[PDB]
């Protein structure tokens, strides 16, 4: 049973495990540097945790933050051939969630957009929370409440298996009014 410092032993991490069983702690390490949480997956910066809300402050400016625990976000030009995705970010508990609508293309020559809210902190401190997306509408609610997932986890993987509220054009056609479509946020503890 030969043992092996951690990748990221060189940011601090002690830990020592045999040449298998790496993968385990290898990804779950609080020493794994977080990637950049924008949907945009074309910045990629990396860098710790205490350095993700800098990051955002100098190279997203255009993101809108949000005033508390019970919000709407507006993702306008929801419709718009080229818009893709929007972001945000609600502050609350003296935490950062981050808001993520995800345009993509499947199927049909129409969309389906994927939500999801992942909180500004580790693993652990995620467990915390819960979080509940609403769209609304004349007689009509489509509800999605789940974990949000920490950034250091991402919210690639859930994407890919539909584990956030998911919905198609004709759905948001249903709620948006105008192009515009408004999602209720609402961050609990638990
Ligand atoms: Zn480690
Ligand atoms: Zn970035």
């Amino acid at each position: 049973s030969v043992l092996f410092p951690c990748k990221y032993a060189s940011s601090g991490c002690e830990i020592t495990l045999p040449h298998t069983e790496k993968a385990d702690h290898e990804e779950l390490c609080e020493f794994r540097p977080y990637s950049c949480p924008c949907p945009g997956a074309s910045c990629k910066w990396q860098g710790s945790l205490d350095a993700v809300m800098p990051h955002l402050m100098h190279q997203h400016k255009s993101i809108t933050t949000l005033q508390g625990e019970d919000i709407v976000f507006l993702a306008t030009d929801i419709n718009l051939p080229g818009a893709v995705d929007w972001v945000m970010m609600q502050s609350c508990f003296g935490f950062h969630f981050m808001l993520v609508l995800e345009k993509q293309e499947k199927y049909d020559g129409h969309q389906q957009f994927f939500a999801i809210v992942q909180l500004i902190g580790t693993r652990k401190q995620a467990e915390n929370f819960a979080y509940r997306l609403e769209l609304n509408g004349h007689r009509r609610r489509l509800t999605w409440e789940a974990t949000p997932r920490s950034i250091h986890e991402g919210i690639a993987t859930a994407i890919m298996n539909s584990d956030c509220l998911v919905f198609d054009t004709s759905i948001a056609q249903l709620f948006a009014e105008n192009g515009n479509l408004g999602i209720n946020v609402t961050i609990s503890m638990c």
